[PDB]
């Protein structure tokens, strides 16, 4: 998949001298608008509508498609604004249209953004069901942007508690879980349908809360790969204390799949990392935790790049 | 399909409260940020990927995908900037990638943009081939927005000549021509998989320069609708001598779809449309013909909406 994959990447690269000192020109993306950057992110929903076909709920996959897309954009600073979708579909189902207009209605109104177009594609010769992606874009201004290069050893680091599962941790999931379980088992309270088709959680009030009020060093979304989004945020390493393994991952993690891959592939309870001054730890905490369980993890260390997790003795 | 699509539609609106008194608020979809609008469009390619896959020629669907998203920008006058791209496969294939890379490439080069992300989506379980769309954004001042509310009557309506078939038209042609004829079918020169395979024509360069040279009250990309297009510019009506019915919708017109509505599906031999003044005729026709084919169509008339193709005695 990757080989292939590079040949849509490399093109689009040398693209980039198009808008060579014109405006809006690239350096989430960030777009040159010489006022301000404008940050676009591109990003679908996955394998997680085949649970929402599997048992004929759609009203919360579409808070997944908006959450995927916003949450990268906080990821750099940028306030979101605006959401376009793209819907490909076998049949139009007007009982499932209006289930997918809930989910995207009320993740609009979490993240505070406007919908404001898009595609539907009734392809019965090429869609066997249902396709959600969307585009987002937000703003943020030349100074506000949120790298990662200020933060340094002893900044701590601080999780905001996850709710659902993201693609690529999903078709692992669906893959392990679900002929050896099926999806009316129920683990733990709630049925596994009901932990995969969970919506992932939006992030956007309480981290623009956060960056207005607090001095904020680095943004994680932690999406695809886990702990391995934090790393990509600065050379130094981390030593952190994740959450107790629970929920669906402690169920995934009992059939099999070793603990050094959990933290690389599933967010471990943890969906979204801040990172700030020792000296701003209670305030950030007490932002945050006015919206979700917010939390101390751990701290920025001089030992470069490994993530050490202390209490599982595991090395990223 | 319309009416399950309403409910998407309708939910989206009700999300631009969302944006009331906030930067990019909406009001292509044009989103406010107070230098300037941002233009912002979402479309797909469709079936013609169907005949893309048929041949295994998908060097130039890239093409096809980056002129519906910049042409719908232009429209309003804005200059396209960037573009990012959805791409759902089945299978990830090496050959095809480097194939349609080749025709983003080479798109983004006529447009004049930057490819500036995307998501490419790995689900056998969901395509049964390849799926590709895009969104695009642009920018244009907000005294500059091309609205057609400057169209009066004796301005003068300039046709550029077209390339390809749009996807409407596509669905129709392929669903009218395959079966009867097939794909090798040799008409007028170019086998029948060519002519559906043709990409769509891009005027980015052609309307920028226009705009900055000439006074222009407006533009109408001739996409799906054909004529109808014209019609939502401006509550005057048209009287319009399309050009001669040739190349692949002589044979579509051959095979019984009626002449009314050939200019209600496709584009007839005109791709896009201008409406200046009378005095910039000469000037316009001058400029937009040192990039393709463009010629004299029609006026702006008194009697209101009605649009009359005069050399067929048709009206829409
Ligand atoms: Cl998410
Ligand atoms: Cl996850
Ligand atoms: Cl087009
Ligand atoms: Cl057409
Ligand atoms: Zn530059
Ligand atoms: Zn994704
Ligand atoms: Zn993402
Ligand atoms: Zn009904
Ligand atoms: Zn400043
Ligand atoms: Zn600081
Ligand atoms: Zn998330
Ligand atoms: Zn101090
Ligand atoms: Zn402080
Ligand atoms: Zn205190
Ligand atoms: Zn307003
Ligand atoms: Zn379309
Ligand atoms: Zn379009
Ligand atoms: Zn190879
Ligand atoms: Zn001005
Ligand atoms: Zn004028
Ligand atoms: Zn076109
Ligand atoms: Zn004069
Ligand atoms: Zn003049
Ligand atoms: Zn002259």
């Amino acid at each position: 998949t990757a080989k292939a994959l590079r040949a849509i990447i490399d093109a689009a690269r040398r693209t980039f001298k198009f808008r060579m000192n014109k405006i809006g020109e690239p350096g989430s993306a960030l777009l040159d608008f010489k006022d301000f950057y404008l940050a676009i992110t591109t990003d679908g929903v996955g394998t997680k509508i085949l649970v929402a076909e599997a048992v004929n709920k759609f009203d919360t996959i579409g808070i997944d498609m908006i959450a995927m897309n916003v949450n990268d954009l906080i990821c750099v600073g940028a306030e979101p604004v605006a959401l376009v979708d793209y819907l490909a579909v076998k049949e139009p189902n007007e009982d499932v249209f209006q289930q997918i207009a809930k989910g995207l209605y009320e993740g609009a109104k979490e993240a505070g953004i406007a919908i404001v177009g898009g595609e539907t594609a009734v392809m019965p010769d090429l869609i066997n069901g249902y396709d959600l992606a969307g585009t987002a874009v937000g703003i943020v201004e030349k100074d506000k942007v949120v790298t990662g290069e200020k933060i340094k050893p002893d900044d701590i680091v601080i999780g905001i508690s996850s709710s659902g599962i993201h693609s690529n941790g999903l078709t692992l999931a669906r893959k392990l879980l679900i002929p050896k379980y099926g999806l009316d088992y129920e683990y733990n309270g709630k049925k596994l349908w009901e932990w995969l088709l969970e919506p992932t959680r939006i992030y956007v009030k309480p981290i623009l809360k956060l960056i207005n009020e607090v001095e904020v060093h680095g943004l994680a979304h932690i999406t695809g790969g886990g702990l391995l989004n934090l790393k990509r945020l600065t050379k130094y390493g981390f030593e952190l204390e994740m959450p107790p393994i629970d929920g669906i991952f402690k169920l995934i993690y009992e059939n099999g799949v070793p603990l050094e891959e959990m933290f690389r592939v599933f967010n471990m309870g943890v969906g979204f990392m801040v990172i700030v001054p020792q000296e701003e730890k209670e305030n950030a905490l007490q932002i945050l935790n006015k919206y979700y369980e917010s939390f101390e993890l751990g701290k920025v260390i001089k030992e470069p790049e490994k993530i050490k997790v202390k209490n599982y003795g595991i090395t990223l």
